[PDB]
């Protein structure tokens, strides 16, 4: 009576994250869900052996099957090349995948009642998305710096005067943003808001950048009114623009559970996701915000006890599986993903947590061994509680 | 015999912050320290009556006496204008003072062992300072470029920012003067010397080779030419790091450093002028209108005065550093210690108790109202100064 998941692209990672990735697969995903997996080993040894071809293949597989779950991988550096005898310093796999797929990264945090957070009034999680992919020069002495735009259809050149240096030099810069990138950011933001069922809020200081940020607001409103308005009204959700100063004041006294889309001109506690949403609203790429956890991997190699938080990695699987279920209309898979998120949260709230989580409640030095469980005990408790939850749900 | 403080400019605030400001003055500062006060009422009613002239006079008094402590004030808006019948919605007093004085704002956090931290490893506070200070829509395809025509007659240098392909978009041009960077560097070094902590300049110069490379160059040359000897004498160092390398080192650190970053109730905002003599301290929180309305309704209030107390201590510490006063410097540090120890001992306000016991699991016995907390602080301060006379 296994749940038929469907086509999901999975990628193995490195060090402690690879170990916990195998643990989540063997204990939580495989015993209940049967998938048409497209496994790709993104381990530094396999990446070196295939000349980083496996990353390009995995990215192509995601573009074809729209669902991809990724484990934490190492970005090579000088010491890493010497450590693994790497042929060359390969580029970050996340960067390659992001370049091939394209889209906006939305970071969601996992909130537990007993876990202390800033504000403390935020019961529901917050999703924040920043737009992403500049020319600079040094001004030697006094002069006049100005930006010009000559249209490639005759017309007339427009000269704006950025500044007039009278005493002393300095430095000047000039950036830009294409309309297609803003349109894609707007589409990704609206599709994320529809997938999560939460209201969207665009925050920008349009008072300072009247034409720059005013354009952002105009494109967002144009797309909202032309396609997503009816869908937003049907699900009781709404889109409202707000100023950065007004937005932070509104958010601090609000409930939570809102998609915040902010303009780009970390919290690696193991409680955050990094969902890449493509503008088409069909291709997703879920991964954990934290790194490979090398510190714990060294202890694991030495045979020492480790207490690693797998919540971010589990939530990366649940988000990918929820998106797969939403695409293929799989009620059972969607329920399974929600059940796994609930078992995770409830287990932490019940008192069973790792050392990093217990360090917040009892204090980092005051953490005793009885207060927390090591990686394997926590995963075993999660599996036990998951089995119980699914057994009780067959009613 | 009270400690001889000296010339300090004090600016009265509004609402709950004004109430706690009067409480700190009458209970913690005046009974032990005798000051040459230069009081200025920055109340919305006084600001309206004088046509915001009091703000300019207070800013001038700060420039003259080099030390200023400010209480939280209201920034007018539509609702405030209607409720107070204002003549005109005045500019933010902080903006006016910042324009007259200049300088860099450094935000410092107050750390207590029992209070949960954003980073578990941070035991000592970290000070963060940011550098604070033309756009247009591109209708269709074209070529946007930035030009520079020197005033000495040399040839104009043109840099292509983007040749707009199919479809337009939007563009902008930013600038920064050398004097602003020089003043930011001086303020950062003087702050690091006053706190006795190492300074770290963090920026992403890989992308901005010329822009952020200039920042690193100016900060390297003022440090090497003037502040190197003073930094070496006090065992302090200045190291420039990339933003991605800086977050990795800072995460694995106990704190206690001055972080100067260039921008692309437990916080104190200290404005440090480039001259290293003028400092304006203030609490990094609002007027607390939510508690003032309860106060007006006769309801019990539990407001945290730690940020306001720390604004006084920082101003008094800077005054002591200028006048070479050992007694006043000790008093300011003693007041910070009594504040921290009182919170750590279990005596705290409702907002602080909400972090340790959980917001919904907070009972009356766990916290004290504004007056009880101030009385406990005063009692413990008296004890601390009595024990220190050895
Ligand atoms: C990247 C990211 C994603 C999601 C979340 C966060 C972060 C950092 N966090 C957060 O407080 N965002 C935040 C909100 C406001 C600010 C201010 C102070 C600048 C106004 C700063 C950070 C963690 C947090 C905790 C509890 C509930 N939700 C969240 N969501
Ligand atoms: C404005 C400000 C100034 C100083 C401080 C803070 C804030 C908010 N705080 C803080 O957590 N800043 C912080 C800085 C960097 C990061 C990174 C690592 C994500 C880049 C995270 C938080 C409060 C805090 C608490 C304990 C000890 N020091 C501080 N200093």
């Amino acid at each position: 009576k296994k749940i038929s998941g469907g086509s999901v692209v999975e990628m193995q990672g490195d060090e402690m994250t690879r170990i916990i990735w195998e643990l989540i697969k063997e204990k939580l995903i495989f015993p209940y869900v049967e998938l048409d997996l497209h496994s790709y080993d993104l381990g530094i040894e396999n990446r070196d052996a295939t000349n980083d071809q496996v990353t390009k293949d995995a990215a192509e597989a995601i573009k074809k099957h729209n669902v991809g779950v990724k484990c934490a991988t190492i970005t090579p550096d000088e010491k890493r090349v010497e450590e693994f005898k790497l042929k060359q310093m390969w580029k970050s796999p996340n960067g390659t995948i992001r370049n091939i797929l394209g889209g906006t990264v939305f970071r969601e945090a996992i909130i537990c009642k007993n876990i202390p957070r800033l504000v403390s009034g935020w019961v529901k999680p917050i999703i924040i998305g920043r737009h992403a992919y500049a020319t600079d020069f040094v001004v030697p002495g006094p002069g006049k710096v100005e930006i010009t735009y000559t249209p490639s259809d005759g017309t007339q050149k427009v000269t704006y005067l950025v500044h007039n240096f009278e005493e002393g030099g300095g430095v000047a810069m000039g950036m830009y943003n294409q309309d297609k990138s803003i349109e894609d950011f707007a589409h990704s933001s609206f599709q994320m808001a529809l997938s999560k069922g939460w209201p969207l809020y665009l925050s920008t200081k349009n008072t300072i950048l009247k034409k720059y940020d005013g354009r952002f607001k105009d494109i967002f409103q144009e797309i909202y009114d032309k396609q997503y308005k009816s869908q937003f009204e049907a699900q009781k959700i709404w889109y409202e623009h707000r100023l950065i100063d007004d937005m932070v004041a509104q958010a601090m006294k609000s409930e939570g559970g809102f998609i915040w889309a902010c303009k780009n001109y970390y919290g690696s506690l193991g409680m955050m996701t990094s969902v890449l949403v493509c503008p088409d609203g069909k291709t997703v790429e879920a991964e954990a915000a934290h790194g490979t956890v090398t510190r714990h991997y060294r202890m694991y190699q030495k045979g020492q006890e480790t207490s690693t938080n797998p919540i971010a990695s589990i939530f990366a699987w649940t988000r990918g599986l929820a998106h797969r279920a939403k695409l293929d209309n799989n009620k059972e898979l969607a329920f399974f993903a929600n059940a796994l998120e609930e078992v995770s949260i409830e287990t932490i709230e019940a008192g069973f947590m790792t050392k990093d989580l217990a360090a917040c409640i009892k204090g980092l030095p005051n953490v005793q061994r009885s207060d927390y469980l090591n990686t394997f005990e926590f995963m075993d408790k999660l599996g036990e509680n998951l089995k119980i939850k699914l057994a009780q749900a067959k009613l």
